[PDB]
């Protein structure tokens, strides 16, 4: 229901990081670039995309996995961007 607090902050990260170095690097700037602009509301979506694993995420961008949510369609564009 559109939530976000000091927790979401650590959450965003606590969620990221996995068995993907490159993916671990991306987040570094990706977030600092996105998460920085990503407003509380937006941060809500990030969790939706982040929810996915590192592999899936990467593959996703590559066009491997799929997304059963149109709320990420946009987030992917922006996110995938950074």
């Amino acid at each position: 229901m559109m939530v976000f607090d000091d927790i979401a902050k650590r959450k965003i990260r606590f969620q990221t990081r996995r068995g993907l170095l490159e993916l671990d690097l991306i987040f570094g700037r990706f977030m600092e670039k996105e998460f920085e602009h990503l407003s509380d509301k937006e941060l809500s979506e990030f969790s939706e995309i982040l929810e996915f694993q590192d592999q899936e995420l990467l593959a996703l961008i590559n066009g491997h996995s799929e997304t059963d949510k149109g709320h990420l369609i946009p987030m992917l564009e922006k996110i995938r961007r950074a």
